[PDB]
């Protein structure tokens, strides 16, 4: 059953991500201090063109530059990750990217998020906004056909906080 | 404990709702062949303004046009419903609305879609996409503080019926 | 399940009250040394004329000189009891009141005095009247269609103040 | 446990009465077709004055000539009831009543009702009323030392059957 | 369930009495040192002549001088206990009483003796014998239209009282 | 535990008696049409003298001539009724009777009229009056050194039948 | 259910025997340093001959000489025991007898050696060999009509005695 | 838990046993019309003489002359039996042998009989006598060290077989 | 917990495998009537060499002419299956293979077939030998670090068929 | 339920094996430090040529110029294993051997391995290399029909030992 919930701190996860093409292992605490974008995407190596997790590699520092992080993540291994890092954007594989891939192999993480499917093996489209004290704000669910806006995202963040500074006005 | 899943038929609900300033019965069985934006506000009479149904409310042909319905729905009951819109604006009422507000003051909807707190009584901001085939698409849900956009909300509802069609 | 019971502690509460227009929270045990007459009544902006919370307000200094208060209590948010409080009575409203409109927004008071409504969401009209020492004494309990009296009220608290001083 | 419940249908209850000095045998459903004043007084030959049977006793017609009945009951036998009625009132009687008394012997009814007290094995003060299709309407409980008003139990009853023919009005 | 077993301890109660014209709070245990009859009758104020209470009374002294006290019990309130003694033998009253009447008002004491009835709400006629230590020797359960007998009830205490000194005997 | 209840059925039992110095097997509902005087001793065979199963065998006739049996009980074997029966009163035992010894050997019938003693594994002194139409009229159960009272069963038994007839 | 296990500690029991014609508190324990032969027997004063009891009571030394002892039991009381062994074997009687007689009259000791019989009431022909620390060697269960035979529980002693010394 | 009662029929047993030097599949059932003596031994193949099976297949004829067979059993493999019978008598074998020998290599049929040993793995010496209407008369266990006598058997079986006839007399 | 038991059906398995290079829908009962080779291997893309699956495809012909089938199995998706068999082998990849590679991206055929590492979430090496008629035959589990023979899987396989038709 | 899992210590045993003509008692643990070759064949005598167990006999010396050991053991007892042993092969016995033959008796070792087969009360042929730390690195099953390989044991043993190096 999912741990997720809005005001409560965010499931701890922690395994090894690809982060500039090395293996790292990788925990939710290495965010504290930061916001954390941190969103599931069902698998690498399909054919569908991966523009969602691209649009957040090539915009990163819009994330960076208001102390924002973000974080992919699917049940493929790391060492798919890799394997799809290192296989050329024009080919169908990702290419160079900087945000890291997270590996969730066994599922505990999807399954912590309540975004897994039991009767695919993988998850939905996830996303998750972490503040930094680790609490979560907010949560996004797509079923499978339909990608994240990276704008929609950058608004929900500068919301958060704006408000966490300055309360609701009006 | 929370029946919303995405992929499955989104759970039933009814109450009244306030539409065109008046009590009416409505079923969520009652959107059947149309697509459904179904969000959830904390509270009303409260003092931040109602900027987020405003304006799903002035932008509602938008929906309409690509065979979309809006409702909104709080805990409140349909009586504060309607004392809220008959408040102008000015005086921090809602005014008239072309949307109708359901009245969940029973809790029972809110907490069939997860968006219940069981601490403050009222639910969070909660926001739900739900098809012509009445399976539930897209869930959204925010902290208190931070509303929905129009533009998103258009955006998801155009790609659900996008790849409907073509996948 | 209910948990008020003649002749022992009348249960705990507090919460959130609108008091002389501003949020105040409230608990039980601010009364300790006073009689209390606690009660619910339904739910604000309704069609019915407010009458019976009126009567209370306006009367209330009968209570007072003989060491009782009065709280009233609904379902509805704060935010809805002081939107009722700032509406003329000549519309429907309450108008300006003496009396703290206490919220039970997450049903637990209304539960613990076994006055809640499963099936409508709000409270049937019950009275509970509590000593100095926060013993409950008395409760009243009408369907919905039928109001309290401040008379009878009055009778009850004043024949209770004689058998705790005489026989 | 109380299965006296506002707005459901009134809990069953049957037993030997005394009425106009001979044992009855009666049931709530005996009343259908009228409101029903039912209550309950703690027991009989006590040395606290009848004061409140009586009234009701005395004024009896004011509910019958709205289509209404009172029924008093406490835990004493129906042959205490007697007794009780056949003692003169300057002997801490009560002497000759119109309403019937209702023994509750087994205790089922006040328990039914709610209104039984365990660590005494009688009952406080309650007052039920029934309407004419045997549901539950109003449910009033004193602590012991205090008593009921007729004139308060006929606004009830007089409001009851007001809103029954007229709905809520101003 | 009921607690009263030959050879264990006679069950506990306490309760409300008339004892000579005045309620008095009297205990199992306040008969420690002495034989005790403890007997259950079913109502007071009943149109049965009460010939056995009476009977009991008209001969004490016949217990009294050989250590032994009797004590009645009905589930009668105290009031009604004592009201029954005020009233004349000639109208249905018991009469002046040498005995306690002890009050079951609860019916909790019937009960744990096994001699109450759960569908009339009173006891069949029951009577115990505890001696000097507390402990139950004999226990008699009539039916309700049959009554005891002191010279079997002196028999029986005579007979214990004869046993507990001079064991068995021919 | 104990099935016997005033104002129920007698529980049902059978078994081996001695009658009249031979084996029987002898059943409560062979007594139908009858009062039943039905009672358990101790143990055949002890150094307290029988005085009182020799009572009721030697006054019968005062129970016969009213419609009544009598059957005594203990959990001896049928082998030890009858050897008991077969010693002389002059040694100690019971000599010739003229009611049925009903052995209790495998402890049922004690543990369902509930005159069993676990720890000593026999029975207190217990007597059952059943009426002709097998109801249990009236238990009365001894502690183990005193005996019962052939008038006191009488009258009893007189007592039932007359207010089985009359008031 | 049977607490008798070969190669554990036979099962204790207590109770009252008849020994030399007097009652006596025998224990299990009381044996202990010496082999023990107990059996149990269906009933005193039944029909068929105590063949058994009295071929074990008159060859007892033979035991004794091996430091062995005799117990019999059966669930008859103590004071049937005294009675059947104060009969003369003549009139039926078991006459003076050299090894105990045990009063199962609880039925607690039957059946913890597994010989009661629930239908009957009494036991079926056991007997147990028990060694001088108190472990039970040896279990012989016989359908009623069949009695032992002292020769063989004669070998039986010996063999178990002669390989705990030498195996 | 064990199934052999005296007085109820034994336990059902079927598995494969030697009959002379073959493996013949055998069941309680094949034995109905006779007696039959049932009993279990430890071990094929130890160091003691096997001087106990040896005389009973020695005096196998004082049993077949009224009515009686024997199975001999013991939780060694068909296998092994096999080998311990074709294995001189000389030599610490059995040799020939003209009762047949039942394997209960899953040992359900000794934790049937209520003779297995879970510490051990194999059983305790067991005989068991079964009347001809299959029913179990007699039950006789020992200890590893000691053995049973074909002669007290014999006495069991013909008293048995006297007593199914003629009642005891006496 | 694990349902393979040897001389037991093999459990049923179904799910996307790549075969000459395209998504086919496989399952165990495809292979009714044919022995089948069904092994796991830990995860695609690794930096150890695939030897093992590399040697099984160029022996392929010599199980095929004993009327057998190899299907190889990890918990990659099929998709990533699909991307190892198109990398040229000297970048680490596959290259192309005449064997299934079935996907078990849910675990459950790794579970069914007690494979599974929990805290790996991959499977460690097992081999499965499952008969014509679905019956599991043959179970070989090895720790991570050792690699099968196919020399060793023929032997077996021959060993199988040969027994099943000359004992 | 087996308790045989690959990376987890090997399930304890001990017992008695036939070691040289000998009873010598025998535990999991006095090969701590060396590897171990454990396997399970179903049963003494049977008329199957024992080639398996002659066959590991025979190249002992290979394991042990590897630093390991070879166990075998089946349910029968260490008395029957001793009297296989015992029997010159021409006559289907196995002759001197140089491995322990363990026996299983109480069947607790085949099932704590899962090589127990509860119809016919004897194991299938299992085989486990467990390593010189105690843990199991792999498990060899096969149906009664077909043996193990000694090249194939080596070629895993020294798999096994070459990558606790070499990685």
């Amino acid at each position: 059953l999912s741990k997720a919930k809005i005001s409560k701190p965010a499931p701890y996860w922690e395994g090894t991500a690809v982060i500039d093409g090395e293996f790292k292992e990788l925990k939710l605490t290495d965010y504290r201090g930061k916001y954390l974008v941190f969103f599931f995407y069902p698998l690498d190596f399909t054919f569908v063109c991966p523009t969602e997790i691209i649009a957040f590699g090539d915009r990163l520092e819009e994330f960076r530059s208001i102390n924002t992080e973000v974080v992919a993540c699917s049940v493929d291994s790391q060492f798919t990750h890799l394997a799809w890092i290192n296989t050329p954007r024009r080919q169908g594989g990702l290419g160079p990217i900087r945000i890291p891939l997270l590996s969730d192999l066994t599922h505990q993480i999807s399954k912590d998020y309540g975004v897994y499917l039991e009767d695919s093996g993988h998850t939905l489209r996830g996303l998750f906004i972490i503040d930094d004290k680790g609490i979560l704000r907010q949560i996004t669910l797509n079923d499978l056909p339909v990608g994240r806006s990276v704008d929609e995202t950058l608004r929900l963040v500068q919301a958060f906080q704006y408000t966490d500074k300055h309360g609701e006005v009006c």
